[PDB]
């Protein structure tokens, strides 16, 4: 995946109008945007094709998908669907549950991306401690892509580690939650930015910024 | 008190046509005035689902979203879903405290309420979130959860559940029919029992229901 700027918004403002102008607004430094329950809950899953027909971004459906088997299935399956390229699944609940997931990826053409390890604080009561464990899970799975946090670059190195340097990984928690955009592009290949972006007073500058922070790694 | 769960059962509606949909919660809806709405059908059909189903029957909505990420988009995601009419939302405990907490907050702040998914019915549950259960339990009661999930498909640790959260606490219970569980077995433990394709894939949905609640009729 060739993600441009190594640089993915997340576009978590909840009103189409404002979710859409902020898009503009940056849109010349980015082409991969990440959508979530957010936006979709708020203004439905027309959302997604309506941002492919504006801007003609990728799409990760954040979905932290996260159910049995069962109704992973259906929910990978209405998700793509709406035309999302990809979609984020949890690893805590299991390999079968994953590879629900998977399966419906491969007949959709599109991708699952494992979340093995959280940046908020919460993420220290039971996930980190499962991380590792979930990481190798995937890799016996054939997964080849990873979200991990910006939060704790030492947590994000051994996820690196773990599935290599041939698997994709994408890492939130940059900016507003603290994480540093070349600090985690040592061991990223894309970085999450929402807040810092789409909060900003202005948007495009706050994209502009982070991009000239990580020039030197573009 | 707790919600008044008529018949001790509660429909996992999962289908993703909506015509479908409403055929089959219509067909039941003498059994059951409390439904289980999910991200199938809300993603196939958008929020105003949640809006019909209010409209056209007389049932409580619990919308199953597993609510999974960190604290800031967990509070949005339950803002959202309750502007919609949800009465209620699931949300998992693995995150932690804060995420569970920001759920909590936002349900009081809107006068609805949080169920606390503690650990999973389908064999991939025992890979993280079994040895994690009882710690999530334990972290739901101090936080002041008062609603939980757990799974009829490990009768044991549903019974250790209902010990950690108590006899005042309310908890429903997935993986009747389909996954194996039974009805009544399961109703020791849970106040209420969740059903979805042994009903809406059924011949006779209505039948399926009713053969359901004869079977558990001494419960009621
Ligand atoms: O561990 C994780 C996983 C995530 O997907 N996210 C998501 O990444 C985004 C982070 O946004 P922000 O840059 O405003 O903190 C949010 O959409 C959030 O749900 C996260 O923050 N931490
Ligand atoms: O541990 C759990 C938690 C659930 O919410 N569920 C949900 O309960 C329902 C079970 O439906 P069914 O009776 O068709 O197996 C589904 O909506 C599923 O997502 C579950 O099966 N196991």
């Amino acid at each position: 995946m060739d993600v441009m700027n190594r640089l993915i918004l997340a576009m978590d403002l909840m009103n189409r109008d404002d979710a859409l102008r902020v898009t503009g607004e940056v849109r010349e430094y980015i082409d991969t945007v990440k959508i979530g329950y957010p936006l979709v809950l708020s203004e439905g899953m027309d959302i997604i094709a309506e941002f492919r027909k504006r801007f003609g971004c990728r799409i990760i459906a954040d979905f932290k998908v996260a159910d049995i088997p069962e109704t992973n299935e259906k929910i990978c399956r209405a998700t793509f669907k709406a035309g999302a390229d990809a979609i984020i699944v949890h690893g805590f609940p299991g390999a079968d549950s994953v590879r629900a997931c998977l399966n419906v990826a491969e007949e959709m053409g599109r991708e699952v991306f494992l979340l093995t390890e959280m940046s908020h604080p919460g993420a220290e009561m039971f996930i980190q401690g499962a991380a590792d464990e979930i990481a190798r899970m995937g890799v016996d799975l054939g997964v080849k892509n990873y979200v991990g946090p910006s939060t704790a670059p030492e947590r994000l190195s051994r996820l690196r580690e773990i599935i290599g340097q041939d698997s994709f990984l994408i890492s939130p928690g940059v900016g507003a939650q603290g994480g540093d955009p070349g600090e985690t592009l040592r061991f990223a290949d894309a970085i999450i930015v929402g807040r810092s972006i789409f909060l900003a007073d202005n948007p495009a500058a706050a994209a502009a910024g982070i991009i000239e922070s990580i020039k030197d790694l573009l």
